[PDB]
């Protein structure tokens, strides 16, 4: 046997629609590249602040700028608030 996936919870869903508000795109895939769609670190902290209004906590965009996709973010900062974690370098 082997263990299940990790599921996509409720939380990928608001911040996909949340890259496409402040994207300007038509869909968010829960693996789309927030920089391909055209993002950069100007639209990056209006979606920060939405994810306040919506999500109730500050967004780190330390997590966002490891992982620009809207699960991955959401992983990431998971696995940042985990018990254990791995070290991992980053620039």
């Amino acid at each position: 046997g082997a263990m299940a996936k990790a599921p996509e919870s409720a939380t990928e869903k608001v911040l996909c629609a949340l890259y496409a508000e402040i994207l300007g795109v038509e869909r968010v895939g829960v693996d789309d590249a927030f920089h391909d769609l055209g993002g950069s670190s100007a639209l990056a902290m209006r979606l920060i602040a939405r994810i306040r209004e919506e999500l109730g906590v500050d967004l780190p965009i330390r997590q966002l700028f490891s992982s620009p996709t809207p699960a991955g973010v959401a992983r990431a900062l998971a696995a940042k608030s985990a018990s254990w974690s791995h070290p991992q370098f980053e620039k």
